[PDB]
């Protein structure tokens, strides 16, 4: 199958399933909105929310939630890898700046595949 590449849906078609799964996993925190593939990860809320869900006894989202964006990403990314074992795919600066859509989505896939199977 396949016509050429794109015709109606393709890029957004994947983001929809990714954003939907992300919001569901980040659902529970009385003060966290997950509906953006950039700003949502600014303060590292989306990433922290996921990590905390996997290791609630080895995470501190609320701590890095306001302490800082760069610190939240670097801290969550470092601990996430230490607690889960997932090696970072993109730099904190890029994540906080949202200048890496391909990298942000790829990372989410790693976390999803880890929980999808476990």
């Amino acid at each position: 199958m396949g016509h050429h590449h794109h015709h109606h849906m393709g890029s957004a078609g994947t983001q929809e399933e990714l954003l939907r799964w992300c919001q569901e996993q980040t659902a529970g925190y009385p003060g966290v909105h997950v509906s953006d593939l950039s700003s949502s990860w600014a303060d590292g809320l989306a990433l922290c929310a996921l990590v905390y869900r996997l290791q609630p006894g080895l995470l501190e989202p609320s701590e890095l939630q306001g302490l800082g964006a760069l610190e939240a990403t670097a801290w969550a990314l470092k601990v996430a890898e230490n607690e889960l074992g997932i090696t970072p795919v993109v730099s904190a600066q890029a994540v906080v700046a949202g200048s890496d859509p391909l990298g942000l989505i790829a990372y989410l896939s790693h976390f999803h595949s880890a929980f999808k199977s476990m």
